[PDB]
């Protein structure tokens, strides 16, 4: 089965340079691990606003993770995670941008959990949401509870940390 996976990465001011760099590295690693498969990728940076760094069509055209994230500039503003999730649900998974109608829609959200906005993400209900916690404050399962609201259910199976990203194991099959 085909899969359209979007990386939604936190680019807020709370991210230290080394941490933001770790996020970019993680995205590159995930893409190289799923190269030449039925997976197609898109990447969206979010802080106060939302920016599609590359879409599905760009991936098909260029393929190279290094060249795809080359123009990325750390936003360094707020953390509007809910607005970001909504932006992806309506502005990214579009046929005009290379999205396949039949493909399973997957979202890999990379953030430290703290959102500066609120609201509902019903427009993203049909998207499978995996949440990858950044930083050294998600060492325990209890601390990961703060990420539950953004993930698909059961939350315990769609939430993990940047270091190991064990919750993504099924994607690599
Ligand atoms: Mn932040």
């Amino acid at each position: 089965g085909n899969v359209d996976l979007v990386f939604l990465f936190d680019g807020s001011m709370s991210l230290q340079p080394d941490e933001f760099q770790k996020i970019l590295d993680f995205m590159k690693d995930v893409m190289k691990k799923l190269s030449n498969t039925s997976y197609q990728f898109a990447a969206v940076q979010f802080s106060t606003s939302y920016k599609t760094e590359f879409d599905f069509s760009d991936y098909v055209k260029r393929k190279d993770p290094d060249a795809l994230l080359k123009h990325v500039k750390h936003m360094l503003l707020l953390t509007n995670t809910f607005g970001a999730i909504n932006y992806v649900a309506t502005e990214v998974f579009r046929e005009e941008l290379g999205a396949r109608p039949d493909a399973t829609k997957v979202l890999i959200i990379i953030t430290d959990g703290e959102a500066t906005d609120s609201g509902n993400i019903d427009a993203a209900k049909d998207i499978i949401r995996y949440i990858i916690g950044i930083g050294k404050h998600f060492q325990t399962k209890e601390s990961q509870e703060t990420l539950h609201k953004f993930a698909s259910k059961p939350a315990s199976e769609f939430v993990c940390i940047l270091d190991t990203f064990e919750c993504l194991k099924d994607l690599f099959t």
